[PDB]
């Protein structure tokens, strides 16, 4: 049941009571008000219970130490059946292996696992330097243009298309299959009302990668040698040899895959951006100092953290912090709030590029379900980085940033930048 929510301006959080601070709002992040709320929460109601909100009751957890427990604990706190607070369109739910417990979850991550590890990313890298290098010589120079759609977004498709030797050149349709999945107004309240199309979009990913299957499974029988894409290798490992016949595990986690890698990469891409611009000094402290990419690039992600939350469902009553959650009560960790959480980061809302334990940030979670793609992601924002010192000597950001609509992903829609030249 979608709904499209209306943005109304957030109240300042100190006019509520702690029972009335509803971090579902999608505008939260939109606002500037997302860090006064989640301090709020993580001083005077770390473990705090909303009995009412568009999506129903749910928990928030805002304490870095908090969010460590419920991500590790995963008999205590279930994966299943959905990942983000809502619920997926009626009828059009995919089973992914991240809303799935072991020892489902484990056989079908194995599956899949080896496409992004670091071994055969060192036979993809050469390639997404050489697409980064195309789309950075293409920008325009002393000239502010929209970063989202020429970089990131691109980027991003390009990313994405690489991974799954997907049709080149329909690479804009795992884009926006995957925005139209993760942004649905009945799972994270995003801008996405439109069921029809998320049917069409449905029938379009099951058409195309049934199609990419057959292709592949032709070129091999033809006596190709497998490449370094997803659909070579699970052709190659004997488990996945005949993946097409379990079309919910075959569409459901490919569909994983492209949400999984979408927002979240594109945001870091103009999140980082941002960062470098609102704190100048890192930036100089960059040019001066290039071999601090990789500590920045994971500075960047725990700053951005590009997604607000995950939700589990506790299998039965769990005692945290003084407050019982109850067998079937969703539970969301804002890993927005424990990146920010001084407890564990001292100048928690500063980037520091060369920030010691930028590492131990819970942007990618922890535990069984730790991001996939998090060695995929740190050389697509490494590659880009570097790339970028090469060519351009200033990236200023010009006017405001325009942030998305969603209690999930923290995204931007439009980011203006003037490139000056080295
Ligand atoms: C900055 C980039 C990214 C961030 C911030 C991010 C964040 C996350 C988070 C928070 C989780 C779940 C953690 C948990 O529940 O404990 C996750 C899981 C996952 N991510 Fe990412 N991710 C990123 C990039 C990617 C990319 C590029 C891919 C794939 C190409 C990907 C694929 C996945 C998959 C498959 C899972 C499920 C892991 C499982 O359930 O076993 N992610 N990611
Ligand atoms: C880690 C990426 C997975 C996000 C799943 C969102 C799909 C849904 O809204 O049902």
């Amino acid at each position: 049941p979608q709904v499209k929510f209306l943005e109304r301006p957030v109240p300042d959080v100190n006019t509520l009571a702690l029972e009335d601070i509803d971090t579902s709002n999608p505008f939260l992040y939109r606002q500037d008000q997302w860090g006064a709320y989640f301090k709020r929460l993580r001083d005077e109601a770390p473990v705090h219970f909303q009995k009412s909100s568009q999506f129903g009751p749910f928990w928030s957890v805002t304490r870095y130490e908090d969010i460590l427990f419920v991500d590790k604990n995963h008999e205590l706190f279930s994966s299943e059946p959905q990942i983000i607070l809502g619920d997926p369109p009626e009828g059009l739910s995919v089973e992914m292996f991240i809303a799935m417990d072991p020892p489902k979850h484990d056989v079908q991550r194995r599956a899949v696992q080896g496409v992004v590890a670091p071994q055969n990313l060192k036979e993809m890298e050469g390639l997404i330097r050489q697409r980064a290098a195309e789309v950075l010589d293409s920008l325009p120079l002393d000239k502010a243009f929209n970063w989202v759609p020429a970089v990131s977004k691109e980027l991003t498709g390009r990313m994405l298309a690489t991974l799954l030797d997907f049709p080149y050149e329909q690479r804009h349709k795992l884009v926006d299959w995957s925005d139209r999945l993760s942004g649905a107004s009945s799972a994270t309240g995003g801008e996405f009302t439109d069921e029809d199309i998320m049917f069409d979009d449905a029938a379009d990913m099951a058409w195309s990668f049934s199609r990419l299957w057959r292709d592949k499974e032709a070129r091999r029988k033809a006596g190709e040698p497998p490449g370094f894409d997803l659909i070579s290798m699970l052709q190659s490992n004997k488990d996945t040899r005949d993946l097409i016949n379990r079309p919910m595990e075959f569409i459901g986690n490919l569909a994983l895959l492209i949400v999984g890698g979408n927002d979240t990469t594109r945001n870091s891409m103009s999140g980082g951006v941002l960062a470098l611009n609102q704190f100048p000094e890192e930036f100089i402290k960059l040019k001066k100092n290039p071999e601090l990419i990789p500590n920045m690039v994971s500075e960047i992600i725990r700053w951005q953290t590009p997604l607000a939350h995950m939700r589990r469902v506790a299998t039965q009553d769990v005692e945290l912090r003084g407050q019982t959650i109850k067998k079937g009560d969703r539970v969301l960790m804002w890993y927005a709030s424990g990146n920010r959480d001084e407890r564990k980061f001292e100048n928690p809302d500063q980037l520091i590029i060369d920030r010691k334990d930028a590492r131990n940030h819970i942007s990618f979670g922890y535990g069984i379900h730790r991001c996939m793609g998090n060695r995929l992601a740190e050389l697509q924002l490494r590659i880009l980085w570097e790339e970028l010192l090469k060519r351009f000597d200033n990236i200023e950001v010009v006017g405001e940033p325009e942030r998305v609509q969603s209690n999930f992903v923290r995204g931007y829609s439009k980011l203006m930048v003037k490139l000056t030249a080295k």
